[PDB]
RNA sequence: ACGAGAACGCAGCACCAGCUGUCCAACCUGAAGAAGA
């Protein structure tokens, strides 16, 4: 990884953001108080790795 | 009633002229703002 060379992401539209709540899997889907800002699905992101 | 008396070893003269404290050298290497149930 000392020779792996990854870059930062490119321009991302502000419209592609959303707020989601954590969901569980233990015997049910229990809502959680933690809400976080997330990019919506189906969003293109550009990188550059060498 | 002295081989003695008198007599500045003194006068003018820049330790001064030329000369980069310079040349070469990444503040660099590795690291998920992330996870219970």
């Amino acid at each position: 990884f000392a020779h792996l060379q990854v870059s930062d992401s490119e321009t991302i539209d502000l419209e592609n953001l959303k707020v989601y709540q954590k969901v569980d899997y233990s015997k049910t889907a229990k809502p959680l108080p933690l809400y976080r800002e997330c990019l919506k699905p189906n969003t293109e992101i550009t990188f550059t790795v060498s």
